[PDB]
This record gives C-alpha cells, structure tokens and sequence, in this order.
RNA sequence: GGGAGUAGAUAGGCGCUGGUGUGCCUCCUAGACUUCAAAUCUACGGUCUCGCUAUUUAAGCGAGAGGUGGGUUCGAUUCCCACAUACUCCCG
C-alpha cells in the first residue's frame, strides 16, 4: 500500500508536463490539490488506479483559472431572487460606480470647505426629498439597519412587537435572535394569525421605549388573520409619547399602484406621511439599487442613531454609496424603466410574449427540441412581494434524449450558466427576468450541449 | 340517525351514569371510550365539553407551574375568545 | 428529481382472515348429466423448484417458496420493521 502511493508523480514532474500548457502557478496549485486527493483516497484504500490523475490535474487548472463567482442567466422569472443576487443594476449606474472607483473621489471630502466631510452627506439630500422624512441615514444592509435602531433607542428597555411579525428572513436573520443581540428587551403581543390594537396598548409601561412593526415580506398568512393598522400605531405612540419604527424591508420607494400593479406593499413616502417616526428597508429589493440599509424619520432620532459608535461598523462602502446615489438620481428624474427590478415587473404582458416567441424562433432548428410557449401565473417577487402573482409567458421545452433533471444540471454548468424552473419533467423559462442579449446566449448554449 | 338516538335517550331516563351490570353508579365517559381507543389506537381516552377546554385541561393537568415548549408560529387565535397564549396562562 | 398515499400469492381478475389461510368471478381441465344446446353440478385440482423412483413423458412421492430479509409469537398470508419494485397524488 506504501507503493500504491509512491507511484503518484512529483509536482516538478507535472509542471513539466504542462510547459506552456498552462501558467506554472496554476499548474502547481492544481497538482497540490490533486496530489492531496490521491494521498487520502489511497490511504483510506478507495483508489487502485492513478490514470485519472493526468486528466484531472488539467481539469483543476481549467477550473481554477476561472473565478468562483460568475454571472448567471436567470430564467426562473423571479425578479427579487435572494439566491441569485437580488436587484441587478442598470448600466447607467454601473458606469457611475465604475468611474468613482477607478480613482480617488470626494467620498469623505467636502470640496467646498476643503476639510473632511461625512460620506453619508451626499445621498441623504435625495432621501429626505423622496421620503419626506426630517433626516435620513444608511448602513450596510437592512439587517443591520434594524440592529442599529434597536441598540440605539432600546438597549435595556422594552420594545413591543406583534407575535405574527417575528420573522425569519434569509438563513441567519430572525427578529428575535438579533434584537436579543441588540440589547433590547422583546415584548411580543397578540397571537400568530391575529393581533388587535389592544394587544399593543396593553403591554406598554415604564420600560417601553419602542413600538416596532415588521412587514411580512417573504411570507403571508391567510384564513382567520388580523393585523393592526399603521394609523392606529401612530395614534398609540403619540398618546403615550412613544416612537414608532417600521421595518418595511421591501424598501419600496414609491406608490406601486401608479404603475398598474395593484398591491398594498408599503412605501417610505406614504409610511412617513402617515406619522411613523422611523422607517427602514433594503436597497437591493424593491428599490432596485445596491445592498443598503435605509433609514428615514424624525431628525432627533436620526441624530441619535448616527452618533451610535456601532454606525461606523455598518457605514457603507464606496461602491454601494455611489451606486446608490445614481439609483436615487434616476428616481428624481422619473427614470423608472432604467432600474431593472422595476422594468421587469411592470413589463407589458404583450411585452413578455414578444420575447417568449422570439426565443422559440431561435430553437426550432436545434435537434430533438420540443418547443412550446405557455401562459402561466407565477409570483415575481422573491424577497419583497410574497403574495403578488402576475401572468408571464414561459417557453417550456423538452428533448427526447435527455431528461429535464439532467437538463437543468448541465445548464448550470454552462458558461454562462443558466438557471430555470422545473415543473413536471418540463424545463421552463420565464421571460420576466431574461435580458435580450441573453436570448442569443441561450441558443448558443443549447446547441452546444445537445449536439456535442 | 344520530338526532333520533339522542332524541330517545333524552325522552326519559337512561343508564348515563349507571352500569346495568353491577347495579351501582358508573362513569358516563365509559360508554364511548371503547370506541375511541379502537379507532385511534390510543391506550386510553377521555372527552370533555370542547377542545378549548381539552387543551386547558391537559395543560393544567401536566404542566401547571412547569414549562411547555411550543412553536412561535403555532400560538393561534381561533374563534373570538380563544388564544393559546391567553388560556395556557390561565 | 423530493414527499406522500395505495400495494404485492404459491394457475389468473376482485375481497377478507393471528388458528398453520379463506370467499366471490374467471380460465383450464377433469368428470357427471344431458338428442342438442343450454343450464347444472363437482374439484384437501392446477405454478415453480429441488431431491427421489419410473423415467420420452407421465406417473407417484417428499419438501418449500406469499417481492427480499428480519422480528414478535405457541402459531405470521395477516402484525411490525427494513429494502426494493409497481400504480397514483403534492411540491422544484
């Protein structure tokens, strides 16, 4: 057995075998990784052959020369796909970010007075105008936005929240787990499905420093279910002199009904003009911008949050800040169609079929392809609109040779990789999320997998 | 079929709490239980006014003064006055 | 593909039973009865395999297999469990 391993060549030897074949650096790395996988597989006695070695070492190299993170063509039809990187960015924004990152910028520098300045100052002007709030602020993400508001205003004091709003969004986020780490004391009122106003007003006391409500973004409850209206909570706060904090989460910057889509999703401007003292939300959801925790509300509160020594550990990076300002500039100019997430959901039903069939026209030739276009009702919103169900045209496909399962798998291994839905052994492609320049990339991928 | 069987037992006296075998009082809950253990497969059974109280009784019987673990998504409010959190407290 | 429900013979379709399996229908054959048909009636009947005699075969005899394995039991076709497989329904 100590001879079934002595066999395996030397890294000096393999590097030779790939003189100009591949960079020496990448060769040695793949040889090491490979050399280790063979020493262990032989020590546990699971390998009797070593011929696979040469072929494999070259595969690592081909792989290792390719970065782990890679752009992926989303065909699922889910605009806010938490898994695929939520809201993608308009090129207008990508270029403004590109420019500010290429070199130095006035990030923390005020050109007027020639002395350092707050980097959060560039944007805030935009927020207070769009929301109507007295002051604003932004941090890494909404997760931290919550965390910061709690440790800032309710460390050691009670915060009332509905028992139906103690959510678990994402894999590691849970209102109850973080608020605990927040230093705030959690007072849950009402019941899962129902919660009246009496429940809120009933748990108030000397320690109650905050009235908080979370928006059920990634789930919903139907059947006997009751919720406390927002106007009521504001009224309740102003009666006892207690602040109100709404975690919208979706981060919808404007009224959604104005675009044809009828939903009750809450938005900053309206929520603020309602009497809410503070409101937060992610920038990479319904806002359509880069990841960012956004907070807007009363000035005296914003100032309290900013001064928090923790705000410095959440303060946003140079990339998302810039990219955020250009996404905000678009909103002032009413350039709605320029932000991907917005355009994808408000696309004409007509619009969708138009792309549904222009793709089917590209696959009629490819061998063994059973191409059909169906009109189905799916749910566009992934991380912000749970209930929304909007019609969209999917081009359902099916090959005689391979099975739908095997199909999705090779497609995710393609370059670029394509992710799509599976329903009853039939691959589907929702056009709600597909960019036009992908249609050509789709056809070239399929003909390269079925005919090779 | 049921409405008539009820109609009959209510028209007059019955062996509600009386075991005809031994001629002495007996548990009225004894008539049914035979059915339940057979259909469910449980070791023993019992029945009370309604399920609201069924819960209430199991809790005060086995967990008065001690902790009971339950999912935060299952603290329901069924009906107008029933709420797992309000009754378990009581 | 992931779940779940339904499931299974020792001639073949449907149903049941902790007493060493059994009821209805069918096929077959066999027999009986018939002018004929029909009807009817009857069957510790039937597969496979292995070992034994006969040995073309039959024919007889003995044993076992209920998807596979295991367990409980005095006794498992029933019950339980595990795996596999078939039919159907929910989800990606």
């Amino acid at each position: 057995m100590k001879s079934l391993l002595r066999q395996i060549p030397q890294i000096s030897k393999v590097v030779e075998i790939f003189a100009k074949a591949y960079p020496e650096i990448y060769v040695v790395k793949a040889a090491r990784e490979v050399a280790e996988k063979y020493r262990k597989e032989i020590i546990e006695g699971a390998r009797a052959d070593l011929n696979g070695f040469l072929e494999d070492v070259e595969r690592k190299i081909k792989s290792l020369m390719k970065p782990n993170i890679k752009r992926v063509i989303n065909a699922t039809g889910v605009v806010i796909n938490t898994n695929l990187g939520r809201a993608p960015l308009s090129k207008d924004v990508i270029n403004f970010i590109s420019e500010i990152a290429n070199g130095y910028s006035n990030l923390e520098y005020n050109l007027e007075e020639g002395k350092r300045g707050s980097r959060i100052a560039h944007i805030e002007k935009y927020l207070n105008e769009l929301t109507g709030a007295e002051s604003s602020f932004v941090v890494n993400n909404n997760a931290g936005a919550v965390f910061l508001v709690l440790n800032t205003l309710a460390e050691g004091k009670e915060v009332i929240i509905s028992r139906g709003e103690l959510v678990e969004i994402g894999g590691s986020f849970r209102i109850p787990d973080i608020m605990k780490k927040s230093g705030a004391i959690l007072r849950e009122v009402g019941t899962t499905n129902k919660t009246k106003v009496s429940d809120y007003e009933g748990a108030i006391n000397q320690n109650t420093a905050l009235l908080m409500k979370v928006h059920k973004s990634n789930f919903y409850m139907e059947g006997f279910v009751e919720e406390v209206k927002l106007e009521d909570l504001v009224k309740l706060g102003h009666k006892y002199g207690i602040p109100t904090y709404y975690d919208a989460g979706s981060g919808l910057l404007i009224n959604l009904k104005e675009f044809g889509i009828s939903v009750d999703e809450p938005n900053f401007r309206d929520c603020i003009s309602l009497g809410i003292d503070l409101v937060s939300g992610s920038g990479d959801k319904l806002l359509g911008g880069p990841q960012a925790g956004i907070i807007v509300g009363k000035k005296n509160l914003i100032e309290k949050i900013k001064k928090n020594p923790i705000a410095r550990a959440l303060r946003i990076d140079k990339l998302t800040l810039s990219g955020l300002e250009m996404t905000l500039k678009l909103y002032f100019e009413k350039r709605y169609e320029d932000i991907p997430v917005i355009r994808m959901l408000t696309q004409d039903e007509k619009a969708l079929r138009q792309k549904a069939k222009r793709l089917e026209k590209l696959l009629k030739d490819i061998p063994g392809l059973k191409i059909s276009v169906i009109k189905d009702k799916a749910k566009p919103g992934g991380g912000s609109l749970p209930e929304l169900e909007l019609p969209t045209y999917c081009v359902a496909i099916r090959h005689d040779r391979l099975s739908s399962q095997e199909l999705s798998r090779r497609l995710r291994l393609a370059e670029p990789p394509i992710v799509c839905r599976i329903r009853e052994d039939q691959l589907l492609f929702d056009m709600r999320t597909v960019f036009h320049e992908d249609l050509k990339t789709i056809k070239k991928t399929l003909q390269e997998l079925l005919s090779i």
